[PDB]
C-alpha cells in the first residue's frame, strides 16, 4: 500500500524492452518493422516481456542483486514506420494508453511479468509518456481509448492536441506548448484528455506496477504535472520520477521541478559529471566531489533522485578498447552513492556504443561471471542493510586528482569508500580520518577490485596505506536500532490532509511518540523503530518540516514535506490587460499555499505571454485545490524583486472539481 513509496533501498535495472530478450518470437513484428539479428537499430528486434520473465526465472536478474526493473512504456504504439525508417520499438509513440504493445505481449503476459517479478521481490517501474502520441507524419497522431478512436492531430476538432508553430531552439514556454520534434502534443489541460490520462495511469496502477518514470517533464507545465501526480498519489501511491535532460550544473527550471513538482528526477547532474571525469577523463576527482557537495545542497531530497552513469539517451559508460576496470569503478561509485541507482541493461557485460541508437544494441549475452556482475552482487545489498548507503549524507575524507575517499553516515551506520580512478598509478594515503568506530574493517568487495582492510583507531585516524591502481575498497559499520530518531525518507513527498504517508528512518523507538508538521501534531497509524505511518493533518499547508519525537522525548531532524490544501486540479489562470515595463514579469499570488499564501516571495510565475495567449494577456497552468475558496491577485515584479500589487480587492473563485478549469480576469490598474 505504502510499500512502493520509498526506493532508497532499491537498485534499479533499466531495460529497453525490445533490446533485452526475445522470449516469444511469435509476437515479433513481421516485415519492414522487424530487423532480423537486430542489424538495423531503428527497427523492432524482438525483445519482449516473456524475455524479461525468462531472465528472472533463470536467476540472471535476481542473482545480480537488483531489486527493481524499469522498462519501456508498455502501451500500444503506432504500427507504421516513420517516413525516414524509424520504428516505435522504444515505446514512446503511443496510440492507445489503455492497451498493451502487442509486440511486447498481451495483458496476460504483462500480468505474468508483474507476478514473476513480485515473486522474487523485484519491483516493476514503467515509462509513461503523457506529453504526446506519435510523429505527425505517420498516422496524424492518432489517439485511441481502448480501441475507440478519440481523434487525430491535424484535424483535431475537440482541442485534444496542442497545434502551435515550431519549434526550434525553444524557450521554456515554447518548449512546453509547441511540439517536441515532430510529435503530436497532447493538450493535457483539456478536461477530457486530463481525465483520459488519469484513467490510463490508473489502469496500469491496477495491474500492479510499483513505480513510474514520467517522460518529457521538461515539456509539460509543472502545474499540470503536480496536479496529475497528486492524483496518482491519491489513487495508489508509487515512487515517481521524471526525465529532465540537463547538464552538470542543472538549471533553474530543473531544480524547481526536482524540489517543487511532487516527484523526483533522474540525476543528470550526477550522471554528467560521472561521465566527464570517469568515462571521458575530463577534469578530476575534485569535480566529482564539487558535484556531490553542490547537489547535496541544491536537492531538498537527494535520496529520492535516481542516479545513473549511462542510459538510453547518453553514451554507454564502457569505452571500446579500454580496460573495463573503469566500468567496474563506475558501478561501485554508483551503487554506494546517495540517491537510487539505476543500472542500464548491458553495463554489466561491458556493452559499448555512442549516441542513439548505438547505445541500444541487443543484449549481448547473460554472463554472470563478469567482474561488473559480481560488483553489483556485492554492493546492491548494502542499500537494504546499511542506512548510511540508503539515506546518508556524504563527506570527503581524502582527495587528489585521481583519488576520492568519501564517507556516508546515518544514525550510527557508516560507509567509507576509497576509489582510485587511475589504472596506471598507486597513491599513498596518509592522514585519513573517519567517524567510523575503532576496529578492523574488511573490504565489502572481497578484493574484487583489489581492495584491502582498514584499521581505524579510537581517535578516528588510520595508518598509511597504499591505494593501488584502479582500486576500490568499500568499508562499512552497521549499528543496532539507533539512539535519537533520524528521518531518512518520507513517501510520497507530497499529500493532502487525510492521506497516509510513510516516514522511514531509524531510532524512532518501539512505542508511539509524536509526529509534527510545522507545529501541528499528526495522527499516527503505525509506529516502529524504522517506520512510522501517519495521516496528514488538517492545517495550513505549504512546504514545512515533518519532525519525529520518540517516546523518550528526543526530537529528530526536520524533513521537508509539501502539504496540499486538498484535491488538486490543473487550472489555467489568465490575466488580461497586464502591461509591464521592460524587466518586469507578472506573477500570481493568493490565499492558499498552492498560490504562495499571499507571499510574493512564493508567488507563481513568471507567467507566460507568447503562445496560448499574447501579451498583454498572460497565463499559467497551476495546481490548485478544488472545492476551496480561492482568493488571488496578480503582482508585477522587477529584476530586483520589487513588488507592485494589483489594485482593488481580491479576485475570488472556487473550482467546482472533477476536472481541469480556466479562470480569467482583467488586471486592475
Ligand atoms: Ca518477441
Ligand atoms: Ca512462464
Ligand atoms: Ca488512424
Ligand atoms: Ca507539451
Ligand atoms: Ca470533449
Ligand atoms: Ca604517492
Ligand atoms: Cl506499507
Ligand atoms: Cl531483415
Ligand atoms: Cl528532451
Ligand atoms: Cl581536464
Ligand atoms: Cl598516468
Ligand atoms: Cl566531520
Ligand atoms: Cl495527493
Ligand atoms: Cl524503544
Ligand atoms: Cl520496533
Ligand atoms: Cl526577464
Ligand atoms: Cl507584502
Ligand atoms: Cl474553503
Ligand atoms: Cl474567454
Ligand atoms: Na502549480
Amino acid at each position: 500500500d505504502l510499500s512502493n513509496v520509498n526506493y532508497a533501498e532499491e537498485v534499479i535495472y533499466h531495460i529497453v524492452t525490445d533490446r533485452f530478450k526475445d522470449g516469444d518470437p511469435d509476437n515479433n513484428p513481421q516485415g519492414q518493422l522487424f530487423s532480423n539479428g537486430c542489424s538495423d537499430l531503428t527497427k523492432y528486434c524482438g525483445g519482449d516481456w516473456q524475455g524479461i520473465i525468462d531472465e528472472i526465472e533463470s536467476g540472471y536478474l535476481p542473482d545480480m542483486g537488483i531489486t527493481a526493473l524499469w522498462i519501456s512504456p508498455p502501451v500500444e504504439n503506432v504500427f507504421d514506420l516513420h517516413p525516414e525508417g524509424f520504428s516505435s520499438y522504444h515505446g514512446y509513440w503511443a496510440r492507445d494508453f489503455k492497451k498493451t504493445n502487442p509486440f511486447f505481449g498481451d495483458f496476460d503476459d504483462f500480468s505474468r511479468l508483474i507476478e514473476t517479478a513480485h515473486a522474487h521481490d523485484i519491483k516493476v517501474v514503467i515509462d509513461f509518456v503523457p506529453n504526446h502520441t506519435s510523429p505527425v507524419d505517420i498516422e496524424d497522431g492518432a489517439l485511441y481509448d481502448n480501441g475507440t478512436l478519440l481523434g487525430h492531430y491535424s484535424t483535431d476538432a475537440n482541442n485534444y492536441f496542442y497545434n502551435y508553430g515550431g519549434s526550434d531552439f525553444s524557450d521554456y514556454e515554447n518548449s512546453i506548448y509547441r511540439n517536441l520534434y515532430d510529435l503530436a502534443s497532447l493538450n493535457q489541460q483539456h478536461s477530457f484528455i486530463d481525465k483520459y490520462l488519469k484513467e490510463s495511469i490508473q489502469l496500469w496502477l491496477d495491474t500492479g506496477i510499483d513505480g513510474i518514470r514520467v517522460d518529457a517533464v521538461a515539456h509539460m507545465p509543472l502545474g499540470w504535472q503536480k496536479a496529475f501526480i497528486s492524483s496518482v498519489y491519491d489513487y495508489n501511491p508509487v515512487f515517481t520520477f521524471g526525465e529532465w535532460f540537463t547538464g552538470a550544473q542543472g538549471s533553474n527550471h530543473y531544480h524547481h521541478f526536482v524540489n517543487n513538482s511532487g516527484m523526483s528526477a533522474l540525476d543528470f547532474r550526477y550522471a554528467q559529471v560521472a561521465q566527464d571525469v570517469l568515462r571521458n577523463q575530463k577534469g578530476t576527482m575534485h569535480d566529482i566531489y564539487d558535484m556531490l557537495a553542490s547537489t547535496q545542497l541544491d536537492y531538498e531530497r537527494p535520496q529520492d533522485q535516481v542516479t545513473f552513469i549511462d542510459n538510453h539517451d547518453i553514451d554507454r559508460f564502457t569505452v571500446e578498447g579500454r580496460d573495463t576496470r573503469t566500468t567496474d569503478i563506475g558501478l561501485a561509485f554508483l551503487l554506494t552513492s546517495r540517491g537510487v541507482p539505476a543500472i542500464y541493461y548491458g553495463t554489466e557485460n561491458y556493452m559499448t556504443g555512442k549516441g542513439d541508437p548505438g547505445n541500444r544494441k541487443m543484449m549481448e549475452s547473460f554472463d554472470q561471471t563478469t567482474t561488473a556482475y559480481q560488483v553489483i552482487q556485492k554492493l546492491a545489498p548494502l542499500r537494504q542493510e546499511n542506512k548510511a548507503v540508503a539515506y546518508g549524507s556524504t563527506k570527503e575524507r581524502w582527495i587528489n586528482d585521481d583519488v576520492l575517499i568519501y564517507e556516508r553516515s546515518f544514525n550510527g551506520d557508516y560507509l567509507l569508500v576509497a576509489i582510485n580512478k587511475n589504472v596506471n598509478q598507486a597513491y599513498t594515503i596518509s592522514g585519513l580520518l573517519t567517524e567510523m568506530p575503532a576496529q578492523v574493517y574488511h573490504d565489502v568487495l572481497d578484493s574484487l577490485l583489489d581492495g584491502q582492510s582498514l584499521a581505524v583507531k579510537e581517535n578516528g585516524t588510520v595508518d598509511s596505506f597504499l591505494l593501488g591502481p584502479g582500486e576500490v575498497s568499500v568499508w562499512q559499520h552497521i549499528s543496532e536500532s539507533g539512539s535519537a530518531p533520524v528521518i531518512g525518507q518520507v513517501g510520497p513527498p507530497m499529500g493532502k490532509p487525510g492521506d497516509a504517508v510513510k516516514i522511514s528512518g531509524s531510532g524512532f523507538g518501539s512505542e508511539p511518540g509524536t509526529v509534527y508538521f510545522r507545529d501541528t501534531k499528526i495522527d499516527v497509524l503505525t509506529w516502529d523503530d524504522e517506520t512510522i505511518v501517519i495521516t496528514l493533518p488538517e492545517t495550513l499547508g505549504g512546504k514545512a518540516q515533518i519532525s519525529v519525537t520518540n517516546s523518550d522525548g528526543v526530537t529528530s531532524n526536520g524533513y521537508d514535506f509539501q502539504l496540499l490544501t486538498g484535491k488538486q486540479e490543473s487550472v489555467r489562470f489568465v490575466v488580461d490587460n497586464a502591461h509591464t515595463n521592460y524587466g518586469e514579469n507578472v506573477y500570481l499570488v493568493g490565499n492558499v499555499p498552492e498560490l504562495g499564501n499571499w507571499n510574493p516571495a512564493d508567488a507563481i510565475g513568471p507567467m507566460f505571454n507568447q503562445v496560448v495567449y499574447s501579451y498583454p494577456t498572460w497565463y499559467y497552468d497551476v495546481s490548485v485545490p478544488a472545492d476551496t475558496a480561492l482568493e488571488f491577485k496578480f503582482i508585477i515584479v522587477d529584476g530586483n524583486g520589487n513588488v507592485t500589487w494589483e489594485s482593488g480587492g481580491n479576485h475570488n473563485y472556487r473550482v467546482t472539481s472533477g476536472s481541469t478549469d480556466t479562470v480569467r480576469v482583467s488586471f486592475r490598474r
